[PDB]
């Protein structure tokens, strides 16, 4: 059911979907998932909210946009 899929436009972030709720993780160049979050759409009031908040969260948590930066805040 759950299947991590690499997110287009991030260093190595994967969004594994699991029945409405999405697992949005961020991996470094080291292949290590630096942080990982799960977001169920029942938390939000809209899908756009969700997709915005979701990819923006992993972004703010470790997801570097297409550029791949080994930084780690």
């Amino acid at each position: 059911m759950n299947e991590f899929t690499q997110i287009s436009g991030y260093v190595n972030a994967f969004g594994s979907q699991r029945g409405s709720v999405l697992t949005v993780k961020v991996e470094n160049d080291e292949g290590w998932t630096l942080v990982e979050e799960d977001f169920d759409r029942a938390d939000y009031g809209s899908d756009p909210e969700f997709v915005a908040e979701v990819s923006s969260y992993l972004k703010r948590n470790g997801g570097i946009k297409d550029l791949t930066k080994v930084l780690t805040r």
